[PDB]
Protein backbone atom coordinates (compact mmCIF):
# COMPACT_ATOMS: atom_id res chain seq x y z
CA UNK A 1 0.00 0.00 0.00
CA UNK A 2 1.58 3.45 -0.91
CA UNK A 3 0.09 5.34 2.03
CA UNK A 4 0.37 5.26 5.68
CA UNK A 5 -2.56 5.04 6.59
CA UNK A 6 -3.67 2.31 4.25
CA UNK A 7 -0.54 0.30 5.29
CA UNK A 8 -2.60 0.31 8.65
CA UNK A 9 -5.64 -0.70 7.22
CA UNK A 10 -3.94 -3.34 5.42
CA UNK A 11 -2.03 -5.05 7.82
CA UNK A 12 -4.92 -4.54 10.34
CA UNK A 13 -8.41 -5.55 8.17
CA UNK A 14 -8.38 -9.71 9.50
CA UNK A 15 -8.02 -8.59 13.41
CA UNK A 16 -10.55 -5.40 12.42
CA UNK A 17 -13.25 -7.92 11.16
CA UNK A 18 -12.08 -10.18 14.43
CA UNK A 19 -13.37 -7.85 16.46
CA UNK A 20 -16.36 -7.02 14.32
CA UNK A 21 -17.56 -10.37 14.58
CA UNK A 22 -16.34 -11.22 18.54
CA UNK A 23 -18.69 -7.86 19.56
CA UNK A 24 -21.92 -8.65 17.16
CA UNK A 25 -21.55 -12.45 18.51
CA UNK A 26 -21.82 -11.49 22.42
CA UNK A 27 -25.43 -9.79 22.01
CA UNK A 28 -24.57 -5.78 22.89
CA UNK A 29 -27.70 -5.02 21.67
CA UNK A 30 -29.99 -7.98 23.53
CA UNK A 31 -31.13 -6.74 26.40
CA UNK A 32 -30.00 -3.47 28.50
CA UNK A 33 -28.09 -5.60 30.49
CA UNK A 34 -25.73 -6.98 27.87
CA UNK A 35 -25.44 -2.68 26.48
CA UNK A 36 -24.32 -1.88 29.61
CA UNK A 37 -21.76 -4.89 29.50
CA UNK A 38 -20.87 -3.03 26.05
CA UNK A 39 -20.23 0.25 27.15
CA UNK A 40 -17.95 -0.45 30.33
CA UNK A 41 -15.87 -2.31 27.49
CA UNK A 42 -15.71 0.85 25.60
CA UNK A 43 -15.04 2.95 28.72
CA UNK A 44 -12.06 0.84 29.23
CA UNK A 45 -11.01 1.14 25.78
CA UNK A 46 -11.56 5.12 26.12
CA UNK A 47 -10.06 5.48 28.75
CA UNK A 48 -6.77 3.30 27.56
CA UNK A 49 -6.45 6.35 24.84
CA UNK A 50 -7.20 9.07 26.75
CA UNK A 51 -3.69 10.16 27.22
CA UNK A 52 -2.64 9.61 23.78
CA UNK A 53 -5.61 12.32 22.49
CA UNK A 54 -4.38 14.83 25.39
CA UNK A 55 -0.94 14.09 24.48
CA UNK A 56 0.99 17.50 24.12
CA UNK A 57 3.06 16.37 20.51
CA UNK A 58 0.01 14.80 18.99
CA UNK A 59 -1.92 18.29 20.10
CA UNK A 60 0.66 19.82 18.03
CA UNK A 61 0.95 18.02 15.16
CA UNK A 62 -2.74 17.21 14.71
CA UNK A 63 -4.82 20.39 15.92
CA UNK A 64 -7.96 19.94 17.94
CA UNK A 65 -6.92 16.12 19.10
CA UNK A 66 -8.08 16.43 22.64
CA UNK A 67 -11.25 17.43 21.82
CA UNK A 68 -12.11 13.95 19.69
CA UNK A 69 -12.06 11.98 22.90
CA UNK A 70 -15.12 9.79 23.15
CA UNK A 71 -14.44 8.64 27.28
CA UNK A 72 -16.34 11.53 28.15
CA UNK A 73 -19.35 10.57 26.00
CA UNK A 74 -19.08 7.11 26.96
CA UNK A 75 -19.37 7.71 30.82
CA UNK A 76 -22.42 10.13 30.35
CA UNK A 77 -24.14 6.96 28.45
CA UNK A 78 -23.41 5.12 31.16
CA UNK A 79 -24.79 7.42 33.75
CA UNK A 80 -27.85 7.23 31.30
CA UNK A 81 -28.52 4.02 32.09
CA UNK A 82 -28.16 3.94 35.69
CA UNK A 83 -24.64 2.84 35.70
CA UNK A 84 -21.33 4.56 37.79
CA UNK A 85 -18.45 5.09 35.93
CA UNK A 86 -17.14 1.73 35.34
CA UNK A 87 -13.35 1.00 36.71
CA UNK A 88 -11.06 -1.89 34.87
CA UNK A 89 -9.96 -4.49 36.84
CA UNK A 90 -6.59 -4.90 36.13
CA UNK A 91 -4.16 -2.28 34.96
CA UNK A 92 -4.42 -0.49 31.81
CA UNK A 93 -2.61 0.09 29.12
CA UNK A 94 -0.62 3.42 28.84
CA UNK A 95 1.11 2.92 25.56
CA UNK A 96 3.26 6.09 24.00
CA UNK A 97 5.30 7.02 21.28
CA UNK A 98 5.10 5.13 17.79
CA UNK A 99 3.19 2.32 18.94
CA UNK A 100 0.64 5.12 20.77
CA UNK A 101 0.05 6.35 17.22
CA UNK A 102 -1.13 2.89 16.21
CA UNK A 103 -3.58 2.93 19.26
CA UNK A 104 -4.85 6.51 18.25
CA UNK A 105 -5.57 4.82 14.95
CA UNK A 106 -7.58 2.07 16.31
CA UNK A 107 -9.86 4.68 18.63
CA UNK A 108 -10.43 7.37 16.18
CA UNK A 109 -10.96 4.44 13.03
CA UNK A 110 -13.83 2.85 15.61
CA UNK A 111 -15.81 6.23 15.38
CA UNK A 112 -15.51 5.99 11.22
CA UNK A 113 -17.40 2.47 11.92
CA UNK A 114 -19.60 3.08 14.75
CA UNK A 115 -22.65 4.20 11.96
CA UNK A 116 -23.46 -0.01 12.19
CA UNK A 117 -23.71 -0.03 15.86
CA UNK A 118 -25.37 3.13 16.34
CA UNK A 119 -28.09 2.14 14.24
CA UNK A 120 -28.85 -0.73 15.98
CA UNK A 121 -28.40 1.23 19.43
CA UNK A 122 -31.29 3.19 18.30
CA UNK A 123 -33.73 -0.18 18.18
CA UNK A 124 -33.40 -0.01 21.80
CA UNK A 125 -34.11 3.75 21.63
CA UNK A 126 -30.57 4.94 22.94
CA UNK A 127 -29.44 7.89 20.59
CA UNK A 128 -26.67 10.79 20.76
CA UNK A 129 -28.50 12.31 23.45
CA UNK A 130 -29.60 9.46 25.62
CA UNK A 131 -27.33 6.19 26.09
CA UNK A 132 -25.63 6.31 22.95
CA UNK A 133 -24.02 9.98 22.71
CA UNK A 134 -20.57 7.62 22.14
CA UNK A 135 -21.26 6.52 19.11
CA UNK A 136 -22.74 9.66 17.58
CA UNK A 137 -21.66 10.65 14.47
CA UNK A 138 -18.95 13.55 14.44
CA UNK A 139 -20.86 16.85 13.64
CA UNK A 140 -19.35 16.97 10.51
CA UNK A 141 -20.12 13.41 9.25
CA UNK A 142 -17.72 10.82 9.75
CA UNK A 143 -16.16 10.49 6.80
CA UNK A 144 -14.93 14.10 6.77
CA UNK A 145 -13.80 13.87 9.67
CA UNK A 146 -11.75 10.69 9.14
CA UNK A 147 -10.71 11.93 6.02
CA UNK A 148 -8.77 15.09 7.59
CA UNK A 149 -7.58 12.91 10.37
CA UNK A 150 -6.32 10.75 7.74
CA UNK A 151 -4.37 13.41 6.20
CA UNK A 152 -2.84 14.59 9.79
CA UNK A 153 -1.41 11.04 9.85
CA UNK A 154 0.02 10.35 7.00
CA UNK A 155 1.78 14.35 7.61
CA UNK A 156 3.15 12.91 10.34
CA UNK A 157 5.82 11.42 7.85
CA UNK A 158 6.91 8.48 10.21
CA UNK A 159 9.78 6.96 8.90
CA UNK A 160 8.63 3.55 7.37
CA UNK A 161 10.65 2.05 10.61
CA UNK A 162 8.32 4.13 13.03
CA UNK A 163 5.44 3.28 10.60
CA UNK A 164 6.04 -0.57 11.98
CA UNK A 165 6.08 0.28 15.50
CA UNK A 166 3.15 2.03 14.88
CA UNK A 167 1.09 -0.69 13.36
CA UNK A 168 2.04 -3.17 15.33
CA UNK A 169 0.74 -0.31 18.27
CA UNK A 170 -2.58 -1.30 16.35
CA UNK A 171 -2.36 -4.95 16.08
CA UNK A 172 -2.20 -4.22 20.50
CA UNK A 173 -4.95 -1.84 20.81
CA UNK A 174 -6.90 -4.29 18.60
CA UNK A 175 -6.05 -7.05 20.71
CA UNK A 176 -6.10 -5.63 24.10
CA UNK A 177 -10.04 -4.60 23.05
CA UNK A 178 -10.93 -8.37 22.81
CA UNK A 179 -9.11 -8.92 26.29
CA UNK A 180 -11.13 -7.03 27.71
CA UNK A 181 -14.37 -7.95 25.82
CA UNK A 182 -13.98 -11.69 26.91
CA UNK A 183 -13.18 -10.28 30.67
CA UNK A 184 -15.97 -8.76 30.77
CA UNK A 185 -18.90 -10.89 28.69
CA UNK A 186 -17.61 -13.62 30.61
CA UNK A 187 -15.34 -15.69 27.77
CA UNK A 188 -12.56 -17.85 27.99
CA UNK A 189 -9.24 -16.60 27.16
CA UNK A 190 -8.76 -15.85 23.37
CA UNK A 191 -11.76 -16.64 22.84
CA UNK A 192 -13.35 -15.44 19.34
CA UNK A 193 -16.60 -15.35 17.12
CA UNK A 194 -17.65 -18.60 15.25
CA UNK A 195 -15.15 -19.89 12.53
CA UNK A 196 -15.88 -18.28 9.21
CA UNK A 197 -18.32 -15.65 10.58
CA UNK A 198 -18.27 -13.36 8.32
CA UNK A 199 -18.83 -8.72 9.22
C1 LIG B 1 -19.43 -4.78 15.52
C2 LIG B 1 -18.65 -3.71 15.69
C3 LIG B 1 -17.94 -3.04 14.52
C4 LIG B 1 -18.39 -2.88 13.24
C5 LIG B 1 -19.70 -3.36 12.56
C6 LIG B 1 -17.40 -2.13 12.52
C7 LIG B 1 -17.47 -1.77 11.19
C8 LIG B 1 -16.61 -0.94 10.54
C9 LIG B 1 -16.83 -0.35 9.23
C10 LIG B 1 -18.08 -0.58 8.35
C11 LIG B 1 -15.78 0.40 8.90
C12 LIG B 1 -15.67 1.23 7.59
C13 LIG B 1 -16.41 2.55 7.79
C14 LIG B 1 -16.23 3.49 6.61
O1 LIG B 1 -15.26 3.29 5.83
O2 LIG B 1 -17.09 4.42 6.47
C15 LIG B 1 -14.83 0.32 10.03
C16 LIG B 1 -13.60 0.93 10.11
C17 LIG B 1 -12.74 0.88 11.19
N1 LIG B 1 -13.03 0.29 12.43
FE1 LIG B 1 -14.62 -0.85 12.86
N2 LIG B 1 -16.35 -1.84 13.39
C18 LIG B 1 -16.67 -2.32 14.63
C19 LIG B 1 -15.87 -2.21 15.77
C20 LIG B 1 -14.66 -1.58 15.84
C21 LIG B 1 -13.86 -1.38 17.05
C22 LIG B 1 -14.27 -1.91 18.43
C23 LIG B 1 -12.70 -0.80 16.68
C24 LIG B 1 -11.52 -0.41 17.56
C25 LIG B 1 -11.37 -0.98 18.75
C26 LIG B 1 -12.75 -0.50 15.28
C27 LIG B 1 -11.76 0.09 14.54
C28 LIG B 1 -11.91 0.50 13.25
C29 LIG B 1 -10.88 1.21 12.54
C30 LIG B 1 -9.51 1.60 13.10
C31 LIG B 1 -11.42 1.45 11.16
C32 LIG B 1 -10.78 2.22 10.01
C33 LIG B 1 -10.35 1.33 8.88
C34 LIG B 1 -9.65 2.25 7.91
O3 LIG B 1 -8.43 2.47 8.09
O4 LIG B 1 -10.31 2.72 6.92
N3 LIG B 1 -13.95 -1.02 14.82
N4 LIG B 1 -15.38 -0.49 11.00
Amino acid sequence: ALTFAKRLKADTTAVHDSVDNLVMSVQPFVSKENYIKFLKLQSVFHKAVDHIYKDAELNKAIPELEYMARYDAVTQDLKDLGEEPYKFDKELPYEAGNKAIGWLYCAEGSNLGAAFLFKHAQKLDYNGEHGARHLAPHPDGRGKHWRAFVEHLNALNLTPEAEAEAIQGAREAFAFYKVVLRETFGLAADAEAPEGMMP
